């Protein structure tokens, strides 16, 4: 019955811990892809664990693939473009594309978006995988379609 | 009268205990909503979980649609709202979409029990306390009870 | 003669870090020792890494002996009771009792309680076993009585 | 449906963590580069893992190239110069060159900028390889042009 | 005449160094009391001894209740101010319950040697900072001179 | 085109960190260093990686040789002296000098001056090898004189 | 026509796979023993079973006297044919001495299947193979099938 | 010009270790493959490193596929069929299929042969993993031809 | 038909260790056959339990003639040893019986213990083994290992 | 002063493991490169450790390159073609080459001379990196044109 | 029963007790033959360091106390020298062999010999102990942490 | 009083096994060096730990000192000559000379031999580093005048 912590807490030390970043840049980025679509997105993945349909959209904004539509930037004085030398790489590809981390990256054909939003901490930069789509049956349209679109590259 | 070095008496700002502001704000909020909805008074029995199986479980009837769990709320507005089974390391497919399991308060109301798997931020990467809730300590122990041969009834 | 650093102290950054936490909470266990049992309880170990006669409450919690005492809750909004269920136990065990983590037990007659604190840390809640006693030689009799309670009860 | 978490955002804490240095110093060099060379550089690499383009760029400034040229430096009371002295080394390697780490390097006419930004984490001093451009084909011919001045440099 | 990026002149609030405010608290107020007791002006020869033989020496004296080592003070007060030295995985146990290691400051009054294990929280968990205090140089490494004369006396 | 993240960051978030410290501790040993051999010093290592030279240090002080002159003492409260014994050698070593961490070392004639400031991660008191010089020459010097030096202490 | 560096030419024992001598003959052995006792032929389907939950049904049988599994033979002589179940880790002592898991071929007549664990010797501790054997794939079908149903009652 | 060690050896320790019967088991494999299909077959991997399509004939011979053929098997005691119940899975598959270890299968159309040929070592029984083809022409389809199936399998 | 066609020798047919194991066995039991009167027989071969291996070495220490020493395993190995434990603050001077190579045994509880050398890997190590005349006897030895644990503590 | 182990070693005793293998292998590979070029070949490194000019043989095979040139294959029975698959790789290459383990190359102009000699150790296949030239100049010829090469494929 | 070959009573040998048998004898043998008197095993692979850091130190500071035997095996090393590379203090001092050889200290009734054996090539050494009678064997053991005692003065 | 082994060993059985060729390989060494410098060297390391003074003869050879002086090849099918070239090391030698492994050489002055005696274990060719003098007085001067050289050459 009698409880030994007695601190009355302030109300600032009821947030969370950084809800307040990934709360405001979900905001955004949902707005903004109504902004370009007029359609309420929402997430499906924070912190997506699956590789395959990532590395997929790799592929197809290194190509310049036609629908792979960028949106907007995360956070603008990080990175903009990237390449994908890779010095270990037997063959060295030269290809200078804009940045899958730090932007959002909208299929609107299949409903779906991705995003690879930045962070600090361990003195290195680190990246957020999220996933959205505008409604359940689109989103899952695009995962029944992935192993599709595996099998044509294939 | 033996001294003392360190004569700094510490002030109640720094008596804080580190994280459980938000742990405390989220159990009792989540106690308050179970009881609008439930008109009953739910209780914490584990702070983090080190069992799997009927988590395992929970996540498997509300992939299958089951009767028996019931979403009862979302912990964070701007946080994910729906999951899917698709994992590329099992060689078996599935694509089945369902509400999510992190970020959600869940409750078995006949077994008079609740889950929640509430998310939290540490170094970036997002982790989350298996938070499992009771009424009383003879429905936890018929759920425990329970548990063991369900897997029987799947297997 | 002359020094590098020349920096005030104004003494607000003169405090040390979870001594706070922890002089809170160890006072107010040992207030609330005082106001159920009349007598002056002080800390003998912080972080007990003795791991034998904690085992032994553990037990006794479970068996319902009301040789442990429950005095107090350390946190309200933390598990204010447990179970023994565990996966990996051949023999399951599905006693539902009052939590160790997050309580403080106060074996009476032996003059010996225990607090288990919980503290949030990196990966998940964590517990700090503290152990106090009323006069040295309570300790003395309770340590010399834990092997044979160990395999008297086996 | 209602949220149990409902705390309200602060203006102060909405903001990103470790961002607004990495972002002043990045402006800061865009703004560098411009009243020096005329030209927008953009930022092409935030912590760079590539290593021959970096080791390319040391041994142009240690051989007294002027190839690339030094801009500015990122931190006032941070190495301003350096040498190249290995314990591990049997025949030791005594130049003394301007800093490579703390430094900007510019190649003007190739289009490329790099940056060594220092930090200060769990006590030791690191630092980020930062790799700028002005434009797309710039940076495109550079990363072509690495492993053949590879090979000139092992002919 | 080379620019600088970095161009924000910090606050004196700022350039403070994290830790030293406790670490010269404690110090000062170490040396201070070990005037008190016994009136002599102290120093630090050691801020985290990494050698173990003479604090190891130093529990064995404490639990022996040898005359020798006298407790000067506690250092924190809602720490531990005793402790014991059982120990499960040992065949044949020490019930022996004394005076606390860590958060107590010890000196050999005689010798011009003073020991202090210094709590501090990493982590959580509780670590100490052991720290060996001198009055001068000569009795210090008269005292350094000892350890290994005092380590086998004992075994006799 | 467009930007996510959109907030007005405060000049207070421009600060970097440890460089507060940083930059007050090497400015102040500049400043001595000036004070009492009349000569501007700079750093040169800011985590000196090597640890040939740096051992030279230690002989220096312990055999109590012109070479090595203590200008200043870092922190008030921490080490102003130390000890040389190890429990793992066979052989001791019981010769008290003054402290290595905690103090600023100059070799007056060869123009280089040594600093090892300790800092608090607060899990333990660690510390940073900085290294400071007049000009290059002077360095290129010292760094040559090394190994000689090593081989005479061998003889 | 070109050549081969490797013109040795095997002796029909550098043939002979090394530890199928020994595997044979105890399978080979332990089928005749099983045909005798039985009058089938049963046969191997698992010779080294990665499954643990028929082994340890088995060894509950064994230990609680149970009707179900009959003891074929012996493997080796001098090895062991009793045991017992003592734990020191476990709190609840166990002082059934039964019939040898290890050194012993058991078998379910009813169900079609016989068990044996045989031991073999190698870096000094004795180690055990666990294999299982089966009449015809159409009996060991609704023993696979069983094992859950009878897992599910202890439940 | 002097040799310290002057030992003559003849061709009795010329032997290697090993391939006397990885030989026996090679040549006979490929014997038998020529009195079944009448077409000289021969190795082309030896220990394959490589998973996928070694599930494949996995799953072929437990779905009861037509596309191998049970050439023979390698071990006269060792296990000829096998099952698949395992713990991890939640699926029994309690298929009983003709053991993938101890025989050889080839698909004699596409020209490929497969042989999970055992061994005794460490106690635990292990496998080898030969791949056997005719010529290199039908190889280089098979290797092609199996990033299709796993991409059309799910 | 079979890959593998080479009909085994007698010789190969044999097992490494037991030819020296079932010797050792068989030897120990004719020993305390011949000394006791009493047919032993194994219950453990390398017994992982170490209660009451351990209560032997004090029994054999503390001079008791609780157990009586049968036999030594092998002739030219060690027949005497002491306990000094240079870890342990109080150095051991006592030189007792050897545990390892030698037979011990309880006639009234009608147990053996036999610590085997074997020379392996560089140094030598030992396997543990149980002998008992009958079931009840092992039964009620294996029971009294808990009471004489707790004598020893108090 | 006397010697205790008065046993003189047999001469059966003598000899060393492994070298009248090894002998035999080099002893004709040197033999058979002496037909194919009319030039002593010698032993250079005997387990290279190297890796840079190994990886640009396997690529000057794969290439289809005419400078290296087989010239024996070391065991009968192990692998005489391969296929450079690998699924972790992300550039998939399905090409048919001859085989690098159990063969003996030659880049006859540079006068450098390859051969990897498989063996059987703890059950998997492993692999000798042997090196051969006819002389110290052609050796370090070779040797500074390695990394030049390297840098032309990209 | 299952297994039913009959092993030969070759089969039946222990590894690696045929050469240590011998090395034992043997050394006994000589140590009887030099000093009278029965020598017996008290440790086959002695764990315990600090005695015969003992002995390593009266072999290197030359003390007359304690006395070599033998030589265990003809081609191995005879002698012996202390330089360690790590260790900043270097001792040159050459010295005889502990491994490889047989000393005995007489009067105390105590015998150390450090056997060389070869597993994967690298030669290891197995640290055997022997005396003559239980209770000089406990006087040894009482005197060693005095020795080192002395050695710290 | 008894032994259980009752099995007496026969001469063969007593071999210390590898005694054979080591000591074939230590008594060649030491008669060809007495053939060649008239002197009786002896072993002084069977198995050198230390890294120092072999460097350093590395260092002699690689530079063609004329102090260290090659006196034999231990075996004749291995290496003679070797090269000193690493990738890991960014600026590299290519110099190409005699083997330090399979020779034995010898500072004729100083009265210290070295050999680094190659042995086939476990599929590597592994090398007992084996140091040989003629009396402890030279051997003294030697490891004296390592330091010495060792910042002499720097």
């Amino acid at each position: 019955i009698p409880f030994i912590y007695q601190y009355e807490e302030k109300e600032n030390e009821r947030a969370a811990a950084g809800y307040g970043t990934f709360g405001y840049l979900i905001t955004r980025i949902e707005e903004t892809l109504y902004d370009q679509y007029g359609v309420f997105y929402e997430l499906y993945a924070s912190d997506d664990p699956n590789t395959e349909y990532w590395e997929l959209l790799v592929e197809d904004v290194r190509s310049g693939s036609l629908e792979p539509e960028h949106v907007a930037y995360i956070f603008e004085k990080l990175e903009k473009k990237t390449f994908a030398y890779d010095e270990d790489e037997k063959e060295p590809d030269y290809t200078v594309h804009k940045s899958i981390r730090n932007s959002v990256y909208a299929y609107p054909e299949k409903g779906v978006a991705f995003a690879r939003i930045p962070y600090f901490q361990d003195g290195s930069i680190m990246s957020f995988d999220c996933l959205f789509a505008v409604n359940d049956e689109k989103m899952r349209a695009f995962l029944e379609g992935v192993r599709p679109r595996l099998w044509e590259k294939s």
